[PDB]
């Protein structure tokens, strides 16, 4: 039905918000210290000084174990 | 349709996933460093000692701004 094309939407939606905003392809697993912005996988917040979100330095990178984490 | 059930019930696993694993009410917004599980609000992470996932030391807990924060 007319439903189902607009739940697929909405679950599309959902899951790209849990993507990396930069790479766009891994699950975002990584907050920015201090601030928080927690946008990026691990690889493309390895290689940022600045948070893409704020703009703050980043001092260290903390991995987040998420209960909504997926894998093949 | 079915399907249509389908992807109901799928999104809303994924919303529960969201939630808080104390209150169940508000969503997960706190991580617990070191360790790094992020499955409490603030309020309820704010006494606890231990993860309640891993029970390692909680030396502090890191505010989390995530894209999926809609309340
Ligand atoms: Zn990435
Ligand atoms: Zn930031
Ligand atoms: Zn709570
Ligand atoms: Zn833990």
């Amino acid at each position: 039905s007319q439903q189902t094309r607009v739940l697929q939407e909405k679950l599309r939606k959902l899951k790209e918000a849990m993507l990396c905003m930069v790479c766009c392809e891994e699950e975002i697993n990584s907050t920015f210290c201090p601030c928080g912005h927690t946008v990026c996988c691990e690889s493309c917040a390895a290689q940022l000084q600045s948070c893409p979100v704020c703009r703050s330095r980043v001092e260290h990178v903390q991995h987040v174990y998420l209960p909504t984490h997926t894998s093949l």
